[PDB]
């Protein structure tokens, strides 16, 4: 199995013991470390960030400490939007461009592959032409990746994919059966499935429905999401399910409506580190619990949930992880990737749990070490 792991290079500006940077990964937890992000300028790959060179260097250096791990770049995000991406894949000439900055790029700074994380081809503003693109582009990209191994007589880099956990997303997006001939693996984001926005509790990332939901709210889950990808083309071994190191937070209408389903108002409360409303880093969510909020196991979707007055989490555990990783073996998928280790307890003095308490949990479960 595999165990990929990202990385974000804003971690390093949170507070105190927030900040997070390459040198804090244990590197023996993952298989793959992904470098969330890189961006794009006049159709070419580029940082974002003032030291990503140097942050590089000391992310790649990780492999002399595991000889087995390997590293890839994301490019994109949530927060990268469209547009780029739209105007990249219009031409062969600008894919062109792209793919061979990518080259460069990723043999310059010690990179083995590059992830892919447009948020999404055909929404947020795409065409529906970008859903073909997208395949054009994966397609044409593993074929340059093929020629640069030949000429360059090094092994192939991988180019892998982030991609919807939403349905309509993913049937606005994506040429499953196609894209998954020439994606090394498919990272499956089962993750944001219930938040804010939808103006009542739910889980960030349940592993089955709740017992009531129908029609599309019943989409809202791992099982159905990872089954929709396998039964529409994508080969089981390539895919892999999204695990998330956080959770989403809500304001009750009433506190004493507290279950799944309670009515809520707003954006939901932020925490001290990652200053963001609507979630909390694991470590984050250490605090509130044992500041004594009430816990719940939310036994039909196996996920636990916490809530404190007016305050509801949506969150993931040890035994929640525990739950999932036995699922994702028992259902042949590839492995699992965690949105994002600078979530994690790193330092192991927020949660009483040790170090890395939620991969550590994967990497146990997945015989990764
Ligand atoms: C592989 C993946 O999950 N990609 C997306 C991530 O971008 C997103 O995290 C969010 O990334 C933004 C930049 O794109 C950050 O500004 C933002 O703080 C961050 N939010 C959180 C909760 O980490 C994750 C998680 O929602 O999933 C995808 O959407
Ligand atoms: C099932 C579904 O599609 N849920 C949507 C959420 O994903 C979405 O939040 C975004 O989810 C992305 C994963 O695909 C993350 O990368 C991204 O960070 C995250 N954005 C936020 C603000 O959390 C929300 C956005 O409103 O809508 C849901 O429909």
């Amino acid at each position: 199995y595999n165990l990929i792991c990202y990385f974000t290079n804003w971690a390093q500006y949170r507070p105190g013991l927030g900040s997070f940077k390459p040198d804090d990964i244990n590197p023996c937890l993952c298989t793959h470390l992904i470098y969330a992000f890189a961006g794009m300028q006049n159709n070419e790959i580029t940082t974002i960030e003032w030291n990503d060179v140097t942050l590089y260097k000391a992310f790649n250096d990780l492999k002399n400490r595991n000889s087995k791990l390997k590293t890839l770049l994301a490019i994109g995000g949530w927060n990268f939007g469209t547009a780029p991406f739209t105007t990249m894949v219009s031409t062969s000439q600008n894919r062109q461009t792209f793919i061979t900055s990518v080259i460069k790029f990723l043999r310059q700074y010690g990179f083995d592959g590059l992830d892919l994380d447009w948020e999404y081809p055909g929404s947020r503003g795409s065409p529906p032409q970008d859903k073909h693109l997208f395949t054009v582009l994966v397609k044409e990209m593993r074929e340059a990746f093929e020629q640069e191994a030949i000429e360059s007589n090094r092994p192939r880099l991988m180019v892998t994919a982030a991609v919807a956990g939403g349905i309509s997303n993913i049937q606005a997006g994506y040429e499953i059966p196609e894209l998954s001939k020439y994606l090394d693996f498919i990272h499956v984001m089962t993750y944001d499935l219930h938040g804010s926005w939808e103006g009542y509790t739910g889980e960030n990332s349940p592993l089955y429905k709740y017992p009531t939901e129908t029609g599309s709210n019943a989409y809202l889950n791992v099982d159905y999401v990872m089954n929709y990808w396998k039964n529409n083309g994508a080969p089981a071994e390539k895919l892999i399910v999204g695990f998330p190191e956080y959770g989403h937070t809500f304001i009750l209408r009433n506190p004493s409506d507290n279950g799944i389903g309670a009515p809520t108002s707003g954006d939901g409360p932020a925490g001290p580190y990652t200053r963001q409303a609507g979630f909390w880093a694991y470590y984050e969510i250490c605090t509130f619990l044992r500041s004594g909020a009430t816990e719940v196991w939310d036994a039909s979707q196996e996920v636990p949930y916490a809530y404190k007055a007016n305050e509801w989490l949506g969150y993931d555990n040890i035994k929640s992880f525990s739950v999932k990783a036995q699922w994702l073996k028992q259902n042949n998928f590839g492995g699992a990737m965690i949105w994002a280790i600078d979530l994690d307890d790193f330092t192991g003095s927020f949660c009483d749990q040790g170090k890395f308490p939620l991969t550590s949990t994967l990497n146990k479960a997945l015989g990764i070490s």
